[PDB]
């Protein structure tokens, strides 16, 4: 089950079998999706579109390509205010992992910190309880629901598993289909190294290229248990249970239960 233009894509029922298939879906950014990827979202009744992506990237990249009779909704994620002083810290950390040091060790070490503390920053980020909380009722709603980012496996992850966690999902599922999004890094790594083309000049600084593509196509491609297990942590000592994290983020157990009645077979 492809969706042209687009990777990462998987309904959430095809590893969580106790959920009805049709209802919840993932994929990466569909800026690029074509003709095909746009008669499948149809085919396949989507008719909710979650955006993940903060608005920066949707301006530099654009706007979900999707058919008519679609609704996107745009969910940003870090949610950034005309405030340097908002960005900063996510300029701050991406200037970091790119550069802290030529060996493969320490580039991979330098992912794994950067990916470790942005995860445990994740639910208390501005942007991703309001996104949640979006996800929630269009889904408690009976609406058919794709969520994505960029790369469909961290942001659009966090968001999934907390949904799959919220309806009474065993961790071993949820870390499944959490995972899965691993085999879609030689994709991701040919979608990146396609962008660092575009947005360098490859023949006047491609010493800049080079050292930047060795930073944005090994480790920092994949995703690991450790990582949710810390945006997991996070939600465990600030609220002390899943479902006050939820409350915090304007849902409550009822419309939970609805979800849960919609979801499961
Ligand atoms: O350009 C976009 O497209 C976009 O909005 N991005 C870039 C991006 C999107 C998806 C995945 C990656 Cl790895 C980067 C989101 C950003 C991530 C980090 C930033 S930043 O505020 O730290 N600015 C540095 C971007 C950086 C870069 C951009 C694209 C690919 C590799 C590196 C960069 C741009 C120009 C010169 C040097 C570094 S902006
Ligand atoms: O969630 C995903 O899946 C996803 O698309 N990414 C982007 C990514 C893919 C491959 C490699 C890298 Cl370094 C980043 C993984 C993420 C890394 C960090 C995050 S974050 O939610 O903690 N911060 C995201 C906003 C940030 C950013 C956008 C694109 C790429 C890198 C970082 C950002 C927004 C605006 C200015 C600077 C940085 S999400």
């Amino acid at each position: 089950r492809e969706l042209p233009g687009a990777w990462n894509f998987r309904d959430v029922a095809d590893t969580a079998t106790a959920l009805r298939p049709g209802r919840l879906f993932r994929s990466s950014e569909l800026s690029r999706l074509d003709d095909a990827g746009r008669a499948t979202l149809r085919r396949l009744g989507i008719t909710d579109v979650a955006d993940l992506r903060s608005s920066r990237e949707v301006a530099r990249r654009g706007p979900g390509r999707v058919p008519d009779g679609i609704d996107v909704h745009l969910l940003p994620f870090p949610d950034l205010a005309d405030d340097a002083d908002d960005s900063a810290p996510h300029e701050t950390a991406f200037k970091r992992l790119l550069t802290n040091g030529e060996s493969s060790q320490s580039i991979n070490d330098a992912a794994t910190r950067y990916m470790t503390d942005e995860y445990r920053q994740f639910p208390t980020r501005n942007g991703a309880q309001r996104a949640l909380h979006r996800v929630v009722t269009l889904l408690a709603a009976g609406r058919p629901v794709l969520t994505h980012c960029f790369a469909g496996k961290d942001r659009t992850g966090f968001v999934v598993a907390l949904v799959l966690e919220a309806v009474g999902l065993d961790r071993d599922v949820i870390v499944a289909d959490y995972l899965r999004s691993n085999d879609s890094v030689p994709q991701l790594r040919a979608r990146i190294s396609e962008m660092i083309q575009q947005r360098f000049d490859t023949e006047l600084a491609p010493e800049v290229v080079t050292f930047t593509k060795a930073r944005l196509s090994d480790g920092v491609l994949g995703v690991r248990a450790e990582y949710l297990a810390a945006a997991r942590q996070t939600i465990d000592e600030t609220y002390g249970s899943l479902g006050g994290y939820l409350r915090d983020a304007g849902i409550s157990q009822a419309t939970v239960n609805r979800m849960r009645g919609v979801l499961l077979g």
